[PDB]
């Protein structure tokens, strides 16, 4: 039972098809149109079903030719309302029909965000974009949104005739709309069955540059060229992965370089990955994030997860085969040091979420709990701890590269849970089922807190950043001018990024060490946002004035949640910056991702 639909579920119904007919009011900020949806029944005399709807407006629904009856229930908070259509004749087990919906979206659609030209690169045009995961495709059309249902999709986008609309789907074409000469259609075939929490939409004045056989970067004109080198690894880490878990299925590999709001890294939309434009460092330093969305071309996309309470087999084995990209790209002592930053990602987790808390536990009940709220990097980094874990019981990273190449051919085109995991892992290495037995399957998979179980990590990478971050924590104020910029010499981005990390975990550190640093190392001069935002929080826990100003402009400059969350935290915990940071989080608000907006909300208690 997935506890966050409200609709039929795939044992009553399946919906196989979506064609979707949709136009891009900008001036009413709604997408107006028809979700034709090819419903096939899985019951004998089936003659009702109901879909899930978040805040839409329906005109009428239209079946074979006729208007049918339908009712829309109450509204279950962040759900959204249920949505029962009366079939005009009853169905037999495995007969199809098309339900064709005229819908429209509310301006305040939690899975849509629209720009003004002002809050874009080029300042001429508006822009569109959608973030459906988790459960907000239910926000731009009717539908059953549940991982559970995988459906094959068609599109017609009708837009003003100067933008570009992009899906997560191939482009199939495009003419001047017939009733608008000033709009164009753009028409789109998802030919995979993919899960509706896949399903893209992207309006704006976008260009493209080829950036390998199979990849274009799309962006404003002004993102363009800075976004073809970032990303120009890409085609490497596809064959890779391609190596790792079996042929690429889905054509095309685009990428989609989003305005400063996008509120997450990246979004594994099919055919068109969502990327935040904070990935811009200038070094490719911050492409893991490129090797994981690829990843979930397999793990995700290919085996989806049947409810969001199995959500961690999604990232747990996306996070597991970027790293051995990356291990492959870098070296296996580069997958280690990962690996191991990982482990302090979920130390941190558990720690601000409490060690006794459900959200920290892999396999989740999200019955009366928002996923948006539940979000964090427990799925990620524990479910990546386990599956580390199970490679070093069962043999190394081959040998468990094997099962994970199995599981995605298994379970190809299928949404699974857990348990089905769990048996396909205990068949595959049936000749290791004594050493699967001794896997604390309850606390791995079940308990709150960190692992029961840490495994092994090489530390060649980790010990430098270690030294450094202990030498500062150690540190008293006769021994602050021994540092010097020589410190960093042999630091890579990311040996910066765990050194900063590591002592972020210990901080507070004394106001006049957060100025030594800034002394020698001029951490206010990078723009590489994962080490900014891990200075800037470090900075501010450590109380230092001077960086407010900094702080609440990376917090309201971006919008990925990964670093506007925890800033707007900082400052609101810093008793000097509290009242600024409440009236800035007040004047963007309307600005802000709808999403972003309301956890940024909760974190600070603002309503
Ligand atoms: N997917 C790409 C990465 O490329 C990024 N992205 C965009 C949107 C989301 C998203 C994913 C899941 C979600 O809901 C859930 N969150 C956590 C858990 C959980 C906690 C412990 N165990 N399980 C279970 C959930 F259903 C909410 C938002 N992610
Ligand atoms: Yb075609
Ligand atoms: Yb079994
Ligand atoms: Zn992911």
């Amino acid at each position: 039972v997935d506890t966050c639909s409200l609709a039929s579920p795939a044992s009553v119904c399946r919906t196989k098809h979506l064609h979707l007919r949709c136009s891009v009011d900008f001036t009413r900020r709604t997408l107006t149109g028809t979700a034709a949806l090819t419903v096939q029944s899985q019951e004998d005399n089936l003659r009702s079903l109901v879909l899930d709807t978040k805040d839409l407006t329906i005109e009428k629904v239209v079946i074979n030719g006729q208007e049918v009856k339908y009712a829309l229930g109450e509204r279950q908070s962040y759900k959204g309302s249920p949505m029962e259509i009366s079939l005009p004749i009853a169905l037999s087990k495995n007969q199809e029909i098309v339900i064709e919906i005229s819908f429209e979206t509310s301006p305040k659609s939690s899975a849509l965000q629209w720009l003004t030209p002002e809050q874009t690169s080029g300042k001429e045009h508006p822009y569109l974009f959608s973030q459906c995961q988790a459960i907000h495709c239910r926000a731009i059309l009717p539908c059953q949104d549940t991982p559970s249902v995988k459906l094959t999709y068609t599109a017609e986008v009708s837009v003003p005739k100067e933008l570009v609309a992009l899906m997560s789907a191939i482009r199939d074409g495009e003419t001047p709309d017939p009733e608008d000469p000033s709009r164009k259609i753009y028409k789109f075939i998802q030919k995979v069955p993919i899960p509706c929490y896949l399903i893209a939409l992207v309006v704006g004045a976008l260009e493209s540059r080829q950036i390998g056989p199979r990849t274009l970067v799309w962006s404003e004109k002004e993102q363009v060229e800075k976004s073809a080198y970032e990303f120009s690894e890409t085609e490497s880490m596809l064959k890779i992965a391609e190596d790792l878990g079996g042929p690429y299925v889905w054509g095309q590999y685009d990428l989609l370089v989003l305005p400063p709001s996008f509120p997450y890294g990246g979004m594994e939309n099919p055919c068109l990955t969502f990327v935040t434009p904070t990935l811009l460092a200038g070094d490719k330093s911050l492409s893991n994030v490129i090797a994981h969305e690829i990843s979930h071309s397999w793990t995700g996309n290919l085996v989806t997860n049947k409810t969001w309470d199995h959500f961690w087999l999604n990232e747990g084995h996306t996070v597991y085969l970027e790293r051995h990209i990356c291990g492959r790209l870098f070296g296996e002592k580069f997958r280690h040091f990962n690996a191991l930053g990982g482990w302090g990602e979920l130390q941190n987790s558990v720690k601000t979420f409490g060690e006794t808390h459900p959200f920290t536990k892999l396999v989740v009940d999200l019955t009366d709990i928002d996923p948006d709220v539940a979000y964090s990097s427990v799925p990620y980094e524990k479910g990546f701890a386990l599956l580390f874990y199970l490679e070093q019981l069962l043999g190394g990273p081959e040998i468990f590269l094997g099962f994970l190449k199995a599981y995605v051919e298994k379970f190809s085109y299928k949404s699974i849970t857990t348990d089905d995991w769990k048996d396909f892992l205990y068949s595959y290495f049936k000749d290791k089922v004594d050493v699967l037995n001794q896997v604390d399957w309850n606390a791995w998979l079940y308990s709150p807190g960190l692992p029961p179980i840490k495994p092994n990590y090489d530390m060649t990478l980790t010990n430098a950043c270690i030294a450094l971050s202990q030498r500062w924590i150690t540190a008293k104020e006769d021994d602050l001018n021994s540092f010097n910029a020589t410190d960093l010499k042999d630091l890579s981005s990311h040996q910066l990024n765990e050194f900063l990390a590591q002592t972020l975990q210990r901080a507070p550190l004394p106001l006049g060490h957060i100025k030594r640093m800034q002394e020698v190392y001029n951490f206010n001069a990078i723009n590489n946002s994962e080490i900014r935002f891990r200075w800037l929080r470090l900075c501010i826990q450590s109380k230092w004035e001077d960086a407010i100003p900094l702080a609440l402009k990376m917090a309201t400059e971006q919008g990925r949640m990964k670093f506007t969350r925890p800033l707007f935290k900082d400052l609101a915990a810093f008793d000097k910056s509290h009242d600024q940071a409440v009236r800035t989080y007040q004047e963007h608000k309307a600005s802000m991702h709808p999403v972003t907006a309301m956890l940024v909300g909760k974190d600070l208690k603002v309503d």
